[PDB]
């Protein structure tokens, strides 16, 4: 797993987004187990609560590609610091890169089971 | 508009669906300003709340490929029908393509403010 | 229908709500076919797509309370004045109220059918 | 903590829920820190991702009566056996009761940090 190379499709991928509400635009990235990497941007709506997060986006972009699990994850804010997911995005990745999906955080790598656990 | 052009786009994205829950692939394509085309397909969750509509993956393609807005919609089902987006996409097709959207549905080509009035 | 009462409602609902992302309080009440009243307010969310709308707040109220069908709606901003539901709590109310559902909008009182229509 | 007594008000708000979709009814009870205990129930959609999870509407009833925050939490299926909120709704429960919020799990009584670090 190539982190630099990751955090980079993440922070390209943060530039593309629509936050015009908040103003804090994420970008998102991952490897799948076939070796592609797929990214997602946040897309903000008026209505709030319709608001697709990154990694939202990330895992329209995994089977719009053709599917697969995914192996590694890396999400970044409009100062490219790491982001860890919020809940409903863990939960999203746990459905497609399961317990041992690793995810890249401020504080170090950790494995998705370490962020929601129980799920 | 090359509208059997985007309806097999659109069923190419249904064809790529995650729906193990509920069976019931979705794809929508759809044309932007710029001429090109993007698309999505819905994807699942174990958590039925956490579903991703087609629509939701193709705003999230739409700006994953640099933006714009859309002119041009259709969405179909498995056996590939022309589906009537639900509500909650019918407002994100109005964030990004406005009244003036024009959606693939039974009835013919209709606008998307006569589907989504005084949104 | 007692509309004065119903808005009622809905301000006193409005005074409730958790917004402070974007300040934008809402308040929603709707008759029940039995005769009661539920009512919802938005409830924001750090995570701007997990946000709950008055009208999320009002259906699950709806069934806390015993279910049934609803058969008038308002909704209301900070300022009192009337608020046309977004696309996906349209989408919400069609379940439970169906296309003849009255709904309260600045223009008038709407049938949901007129505001959303084949759905 | 009479954690018996929640666990009785989240079932009987699991018997009131709106789950014909998955035939999965949930229900969920929650003590708030001034003393009085909320409760939400699963209401599905047609549009499966749409659907508000128990937690969903515990959080509007939340507000609806008044605000405050959530100090102990437990969550039912239909046969009465405790289940851990999903990814989403332990975002929600994060932003009301924090990472203190005491969870009934089949584990036993778990903080929601331990279900949700570093949120
Ligand atoms: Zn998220
Ligand atoms: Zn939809
Ligand atoms: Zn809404
Ligand atoms: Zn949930």
């Amino acid at each position: 797993i190539d982190w630099p190379a990751l955090r980079t499709q993440a922070r390209d991928a943060m530039s593309r987004a629509y936050a015009p509400y908040s103003g804090y635009p994420v970008g998102a990235a991952a490897l799948v187990d076939d070796g592609r990497t797929v990214t997602g941007c946040n897309v903000e709506n008026a209505s709030y609560g319709l608001g697709l997060c990154a990694e939202c986006g990330l895992v329209s972009a995994l089977f719009a590609s053709g599917g697969g699990r995914l192996t590694a994850f890396t999400c970044v804010d409009g100062k490219g610091e790491l982001l860890v997911p919020c809940g409903r995005c863990r939960q999203l990745l746990h459905e497609h890169g399961g317990p041992d999906l690793l995810v890249d955080t401020a504080a170090g790598i950790r494995p998705l089971a370490a962020l929601l656990p129980d799920a």
